[PDB]
């Protein structure tokens, strides 16, 4: 029983000296790291190409349909117009470029059927109801909705009477929004060199001329949603795509091995907890017989299993919404590579470092509460005071990120210089605030982490040497 | 009496074990943090919308009335012109855009009455008195002031003779300033979806073509001052605004609870100081019976009270000048959230960290004097030497901010590279200066904070363990 | 024998007191540092001029032949076009500028003979074979190659029928690439003031209008390859270039002295290893008699020898591909200047610092494994999750560089702000990821280096003082 | 004698208790800091205005006379042209703008007499002598110099035959340089509001169209040299400037007090050195009786004296070349404010910090040699390898500044990303280089400063406590 406990608590390098104790339970993990990492790598390299094609097409559409687009968006919208004539020019430019698409596009593009199954362009208006521009406003608080369909045989009639229509009498003082929507077909023909059957895309596009604010500016949003659809009629010679089976079977293998690892870890947690029960019953050492790394391994395997299920679901139904699956697979890989530290601890001279890391969290995290109370106080004060006058302090989230950057010393001179001296009182308070915060956190609080970590090191070092 | 002193000096977790000692005095504070923080949050979320509307309108006005405005100002002024014809073009552009406002604005704008109660545009000139452009200047040191009113029925006469008037013979060698001023009305109609009565604004605008320097450049300043006025005649259906009462009553509650907390803290300071008098009289422990946190709490509550008074004053009189009120409320919230640390000290394992923080100021602040003498010396030397040749060293304030950034390691390579090699002597001195300063402060002085903080940690740790 | 071992293990300052022991073996090294450093300096100052001329000519060519070039490239290509007409305009612009080169260039340029020994311009197309723009694509997966030669007496015929040719019917839906290629001659006439014979260059230029992606954008690549050729017929009065002999003989001297130093070091390693054999045989001190600095010196000299051989080879055959030779010479110089620390250790008060540096690697490098496992986990997770949404996380290499920067605190606020809030799930994960990583590495792991280095210092300090 | 030594070695706070020992020797210094600092402040505030006027005029001239100037220079030159027609357009634009100056300037400008005492414009050419554009160059290695004078009555003749002159047949293949030079008069009329007599300026301007490189680009340099001259005939009513006397007399007072302080310090060094001689003779304590602060004070006063002499010289002769005087005054002020630390040491609890600072240089500076050998090795290797491929590594000075920034952690991610992957070998070496350097200096060497400073702190702390 003493030998049993010694065996249960030792390492595999020492356990191997038993005449039948081969380390296959470790071999499974050594397989698992490689299999999971290669699954992640192949998934990422596949995902990247689809993302690149979709975003390249989005940029090309922005250049084609937005007048005067400079190639870079504003903070959340592609471009803006401040003049009543510029809005008309942009609105008509988008329609005229849609009309001429076949003669100006460099891609494999074509027209797609719309919601009415027509090939055509739909544009809609939203005006506050009940038509001077002030002093007597007779508005009535709800929205008129108007829409019109512009088809190719309309937008082409040599005399484009559609510009002269009564629809486009916009009355910008009532106007909330103008929306232009259309469908396009594309092909990622780049893939043809592999002799795989090229896949089509269907792009659903909307251009939003948005002025909910009524603050003298119209914001132009461009949004593009792509579906894979199905090659309608591509007579391109070559072969179809079936590699999908090689993805599905590999995901099945990954799921199987992760389940096997989870079974092994749960079994090990059971046997050892029983041994503790045996130890408790034996005679009138620590209560925690469970190896902590098994919890991490179990979590890793569960997340890998569910993430692989999501990936198989996405591929089977031919989706491109990779957010949640990417999160599960990435976090699982993170925990798997963290779990490798379990095997460095056996070799000595890493052990004191690992023990220092493990022993330092219970005090670093306790320091973070005392520091966080002050950090929250400065977050609220900075947001309320410097917010109207400083780009970094616009909202509590950005204030928190800015202060966290300042604690680590990043981008500090710009933080001082970015606030204008329009109000001397607020500027003086800004200097007081910034000097106080930076001094308090960099020269004292940040160094207390150094103090704590250094002193936690010496205890473990002196414990290890004293024994 | 011994039990009394023990009770007076202990914690509420231990004090609760007395048969009648419920912690209501702490419950009041736990209410107060929440109430003050929610007051700050609601104030900020209200303030942000008004600021956003005013600044969006300012940007729209800059785009409308400034010729060739690029969307970003220069360092303190919107744009500048260097040519005699460009000044005329900008001056006439502003007037022509004002004339056509109804046909070019995307907002709810309209014309506002001016100082003479006319609807019109006022422009004024300031020329050095006493009319070649040099070698014989007959100037006489004081300013001619000329003004003219341009009304809509003047600026509209098909033949705009106002451009041909003798007023605009500017003689830029004598010219100090040309100022264009007008009033506009606006509505933040965005709010209408809440069925609150929309509020109007009145914008007072001035465009200043400023060349006091006479240095070959005219600086164009745009300034816009907004008042809330009063919806003149908006027949928009819906309801008026009364929520203001919900703000006033909530501020009243906040003031009441802050006064209650202040009363409790002052009472506690009195009773305890008397106990010290009793202790002094008792027999032939430390002189400081007063809990230091009460001073912070009293200051916090006083600032909250006066800030809430200012907020109620602003809302009652319908102002938008939030600077001082924001300062009081933000600093009060900062101190309130700092005061939470009082309650972490009871739980142990935060106590050594709090004691280290409290014990480290009396030596960090004493080090700051010895460091500050050197820092001041470098500030003066950098300002006098590198100031004409380096954008960061233009004035003592910016020199101080730059050096404080350099001590923390920020934006260092740009600091070296930003000075041109026009003069080799000054460049060599700049390298000597920057290497000396950065070495002295980063590798020695900055690390002395680490030394001080780490060693202050060990005293408290060894005091706590030794007892 | 005891005196022998004492002599063998001491320093030259003490060894000099023997009646015949002059330090010539150190004099050779003191010569070697200077000779190698001056070789590097002269090589770099020569290389820089050729690189500057070639790159200045490349920039001038980009301005001449690329329509609307702004002076700065995009991330890997000079400029791009998104419209079917812009591609034609750029393609014809390049040819027209080539036709008019004699009248628009500011340099000493001239036309160079092409592959067919003609003076002329070659342009080629690559179209997917087998000619609507979709729904029925009859492509057949391999490439048509077409080329045509445009000579000066063609591109000049007053009626430039070459624009009307059937060649330029591009059919951009099939188009892979259009390539324009030509030769130019130049002279670095700047050198003439030295009365050295000026050298010619031959520039081989290719302009690639590349749209392999078919993603609605054509990428324009400009590449220029320069050869030295040979002054064809420059009647400029002066003298030819022969200094090359002064380079060759100096390289020969450097090789000779480096071989001598290597011989001395290998001889010293032999004698001392024998002494250890003698010490082993003497009686029933440490096994490592070899001085570690000799290994560094031998490596330095070998790399210097082979690098100088490569430099002589380059100069003899008149190449300009300096990559590998620069690597050998630079690394050799790095190791040579590192080897100087050998001589600071003799003077005391540097010895404890050198011993601390030497004693700290065996634990810093062991900590790097435990830290690297976590760092790899975060690299994979960041690449898979934030990659589609963040410019810094596009690929594993850039993720590794970004995380390594973040550990050192660089460019942190931009790292937070650069990811858009398009997807709330990914944004929340990004905040979790960034706060966790930055906290874990800056406040704990980075400070463990401080702990390790500080404690390694005290052991050596206390060992040195105790003896 | 024992009391004498005690008096000589104590502090003024204790020395004051002698019945006649008033601290006037300290009062002189307390006066001196204020007087020197105010001299520096007044000098800087005066210098700044003249610099601002001169540079504002320079920017206005750049906008007036350079075609298409964008408002920001290139790295050392205002703008560049790459096409043979652009050079002609810029050259003629400068002359035409000079011709029309009276009608386009916004300043008080006027024409100034040239070297021939004419009012006129001089332009000069420099062509390699001995007139195809290659394959047969008949150049002869020295420079033709041609010049022509364009006067106002020439540049005005309605038919400006000067453009058609044979002078402007530039032959850009031989051309080295074209230079345009002219004189202007200006007035800083801004000062008139003080009723001081406004001062004139004379601007000497040169525009250099420089293509020494012959690398396909012409660089356009603009240089402007301003002299104060003397108001020629300004009939502006007011008063002349005499405050200059208030500057001269104040500088005289500063010189007098600095000489007095130097006399006192030298006298104190003499008396104390004699006392040491007395102490040596007294009987069979440390050799260094001299107070170290006196050396700093003497240096400060000498530099202040010579700097004030230079300032008086500059003002008397009406110069604007402030470089050397600014250096002396700034360094003197730096040392004066450093000398204040002498008086903080008396108050205790600063003494241990000052002693730690003084005791830490003899080991930080010794560590800097061992670190500097490695730093030099990396400087040479980086310059030779990454120099052709990285903007930060162009030359040894910039390499040194970049590496010094990297040691302090600044601008690191850009340092990785700024090198293109054109050559995979150099890119791989760049990653090896950057990771090795950053790891070695940040995680080990930089932390050794923390170790040294922290341990130097504890010795002084334990010495001070043990006594």
């Amino acid at each position: 029983l003493r030998e049993d406990l010694k065996f249960y608590f030792m390492s595999p390098c020492e356990k191997y000296r038993a005449r039948r104790q081969i380390p296959w339970k470790l071999g499974l993990q050594i397989l698992k790291i490689v299999m999971v990492t290669t699954q992640l790598v192949r998934f990422g390299l596949s995902n990247q190409l689809v993302v690149a094609f979709k975003e390249d097409n989005t940029v090309a559409f922005k250049h084609l349909f937005l007048k005067g687009y400079s190639g870079t968006d504003e903070d959340d919208y592609s471009c803006s117009v401040y003049t009543q004539e510029d809005a008309y020019e942009s609105i008509f430019f988008a329609i005229n470029q849609y009309h001429q698409l076949k003669d100006i596009t460099l891609g494999t593009l074509g027209y797609g059927e719309n919601e009415d199954n027509r090939i055509g362009l739909k544009v809609c208006k939203q005006h506050y109801k009940k038509g001077p521009s002030n002093e007597t406003l007779n508005i009535d608080n709800d929205v008129e909705l108007d829409c019109v369909q512009l088809d190719l045989q309309d937008l082409s009639k040599k005399p484009p009477d559609w510009k002269n229509s009564s629809f486009f009498r916009l009355e910008f003082y009532r106007l909330l929004q103008v929306e232009i929507s259309f469908h396009l077909k594309g092909i990622d023909l780049q893939t043809i060199h592999s002799r795989e059957l090229p896949d089509c895309y269907v792009f659903q596009n909307t251009i939003i001329f948005d002025n909910k604010a009524h603050s003298g500016k119209i914001k132009i949003y461009f949004d593009s949603d792509a579906k894979i659809e199905e090659c309608k009629d591509l007579n391109i010679f070559g072969s179809t795509q079936k590699n999908a089976q090689y993805v599905l079977v590999f995901d099945a293998f990954v799921i199987v091995i992760c389940l096997a690892s989870l079974i092994l870890c749960t079994r090990s947690i059971v046997l050892a907890l029983r041994l503790r029960k045996r130890f408790l019953n034996f005679f009138l050492d620590q209560w925690e017989f469970i190896n902590g790394w098994y919890v991490l391994v179990i979590i890793s395997d569960l997340m890998t299993i569910i993430g692989s299920i999501l990936k198989m679901e996405i591929k089977a139904k031919n989706l491109t919404n990779y957010d949640l699956c990417s999160i599960f697979l990435g976090t699982s890989t993170l925990l798997v590579w963290v779990g490798v530290i379990r095997y460095l601890g056996y070799f000595q001279a890493y052990n004191v470092l690992i023990l220092t890391m493990q022993a330092s969290l219970p005090k670093v995290l306790r320091f973070c509460a005392c520091a966080g109370m002050i950090y929250l106080g400065y977050t609220f004060c900075g947001w309320i005071v410097l917010g109207p006058y400083h780009d970094k302090f616009e909202n509590l989230n950005t204030v928190a990120e800015c202060l966290f950057s300042l604690v680590n010393g990043d981008d500090m001179f710009a933080t001082f210089a970015q606030i204008q001296q329009k109000s001397i009182l607020v500027w003086l308070f800004s200097r007081l605030y910034l000097y106080s915060f930076i001094s308090l956190f960099i020269y004292m609080i940040l160094s207390l982490f150094i103090a704590l970590i250094t002193d936690s090191y010496d205890t473990i070092k002196k414990f290890q040497q004293n024994g």
